[PDB]
């Protein structure tokens, strides 16, 4: 409310609500990815685990944003969550390519919000993104890039065998 | 897939996917309720905690349903999640009344799915609902009814004072 | 001194000294608030504790600023500390309203210094404020807003009773 | 207030408030002394520590006096705190000479208040000063006198060397 | 590579590689300083230790920069490392003066890279420098300034004696 | 210096300084190798670790040589460090072949210095090389030869797959 709100623009407030929506949709996408890899006719437990962990992380990111919205005196507004863009996700390689595209889009939304906060001279918002989101995103994208390279190396050789080995020897399970 | 699927009708498979949607929408509603009570101009921490806990429980219920869908050889299909029906939730009394209505609707969906499983002679589905959902729902609804009675007793006396006392002396925080 | 000073403008140095003065005056104000609530004819121990804790926190903030001044090669200059603006602080509600106004003024001084550091391209100063002051201030202001809402809810109902209950059931003691 | 006040003269009440002011100004002076010795072009860590410890002790003395004021039913009144008399404090010898003069002035104020309490037949006040202040002051003044003698012995020999040795081998750090 | 690179300019990438070179050359300089003080005809173990520790710290700084380069999708390019500017480093005072000049030059390179990142709207780079380098550099420069003051105080008095005392009573060994 | 120097020829002193340069250049080469394998488009963590460990070992070898130089009364002289001979290192096989060539060159420099020490009747130097360097080098070269054989066996079969398996099942990570 007005009682606590200070140096917090309506443009940032709106953008934060949009970013919450994006994080929850990402979470929902990772839920779909995770359960696809648990299907009896896909059955890659390590890949299932990897995406289910990411679903949790994105949900937590949305919750941190909503907490911050309230701390600044903004008002959370929720919209519909669009279903994920695919019902079936292909191979481990297809899925990891989809995941990196998703993360790059989230990262771009984070960078655009930071630019907005810089333009509006809102250092608290800028620091909040820097300290909880931007470094986490860089590290996650690097990890997915490493995974992509290793999957490509393996399935170029021998696709079924390569997919199994990646799940067994790289991913946690 | 077809490899494992046995005694699992397309009607139950579809209904399970619909029930997943309902549980995720309930989770989303409880997220909204929880953060509303964390607003600086509402500020009832115990009520916030109560609804955030319920958001988690409903998400977990959806995850258990998706796990079961895969165990039976059905295919999870995700739809849009409709935003919650309100942006602001009123008093503790208004919110608890809304929550009990929501739970009764979920309970009715559980009972309707059980009836479907009984008609289709699917005992695994029937037992799964009985052992993970139906008793949990009865206990939750009883608890919310008890809370409603205590809130009504208090805010009839003295509304602001009564709301504070309920949050302090009944709800966890 | 000159031996270590690098990228540290005379304008920032002066402003830092002014900010030290403001933090020490805030500390002094909280000392007055705290001992007022310990008077035998006020006697709200939890409120006394809350303000005495804030007196300590503001003194520590001033000490951190003086440490930073020396680390950058600036010179601390001390001025008179003006007495607090009131000798008696009214009710818990009056006092919490006064405290939030004080915190908003400190927060504005922090934001103005950050803007100065940004204009002068002094990233060390900007980061120092971000990492030790700006988030702490946001969280404190949110907490005071929550307290204000709860006090207003209670004393609207029944003023004496409401004040006692807030001190007993919300504030630490 | 009047409810508890017994055998507590308006003259003692006023004097106690003046003594609070003197202790807080002493604290403020020791803060200045302490940070002066932390400057990169002075850089005597042990001397910095010694004066910062004294700043804390004098603040605590003021807090004990304010507690006693309330216990007796008097009313704390705060005045402006005058800035310290110097902006720069010279050598360790200059600073210790300044500190002993300050302590002798505080001690004289304590003795004058005790005499007032004796004249007004206020044994509680007399005992309070005897048991928390007068012996502490005697011991502190003796310690500063010992330090002065040792500094004079050293800097008479060789000023820079002597100052370093005193800081390293006598003062805590 | 291109697979992960996002919002990372070729100008920042190049500058980061130059900063790696500067940190490794600083490390190499500190190696030379450290072993000079271990010579049988210099023999100041504490000074040797101080510079060898700094050699390690600067190497670690370069490694963190190379890690970050890869995390962002840039490519590390290595150049020749120029030998240190002196073969013999004089007295403790001469060496500490040389070290502070070196640190001020590194600090200027850090500030120039931060300005570049600010101009290119690269908040991840800006925050990375703020959180791992800029505060560390300020604290190190303050420490060296303090050491310089203490060495000057001592060797002004009595050069050989003063150098020994500084090594024995200030520096770790 | 002359004060301690005994049976230590100017030819050995010079050669030791040259050997320090060679060890530091080897360290620098291994740094480059290590970070190349950490690139998102190479992404072989175990290979990165192996070369980074070797960078550390070679740096430590140089430090031991500089320590010995001082113990004998020689004077360390530092030269430029030439950048590594490649900017990109190819496959695991290419890199391990490059590493074995590098180690054989270091080993030859060690053997040539030992021969010099034997000719000059400097048993301390001869024993120092025997006890800290020559056996370590033999064991390292044997290990790299074993690795080469295993990599060749694997990538002859199936290059991408083979490289992954070697990194996962032989190298530490
Ligand atoms: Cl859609
Ligand atoms: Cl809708
Ligand atoms: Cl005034
Ligand atoms: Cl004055
Ligand atoms: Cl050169
Ligand atoms: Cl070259």
């Amino acid at each position: 409310s007005s009682q606590i709100r200070q140096n917090y623009s309506t443009e940032v407030e709106a953008a934060v609500n949009r970013l919450v929506n994006l994080y929850l949709r990402a979470s929902y996408t990772y839920l779909s990815l995770g359960f696809y890899f648990d299907r009896d006719d896909v059955a890659l437990e390590g890949v299932c685990h990897f995406f289910r962990e990411l679903a949790e992380e994105k949900r937590e990111g949305a919750e941190r944003l909503l907490k911050m919205q309230n701390q600044r005196g903004g008002r959370a507004l929720f919209q519909d969550l669009q279903k994920p863009s695919q019902d079936e996700w292909g191979t481990t390689l297809d899925a990891m390519k989809a995941a990196i595209v998703l993360e790059k889009s989230l990262n771009q939304a984070l960078l655009d919000l930071h630019a907005l906060g810089s333009a509006q001279a809102d250092p608290h918002l800028c620091d909040f993104l820097e300290s909880h989101f931007l470094d986490e995103e860089v590290k996650l994208i690097k990890k997915m890039g490493d995974h992509l390279t290793n999957i490509q190396r393996l399935v170029g050789s021998q696709a079924g065998l390569g997919e199994y080995l990646f799940e067994r020897l790289t991913l946690k399970h």
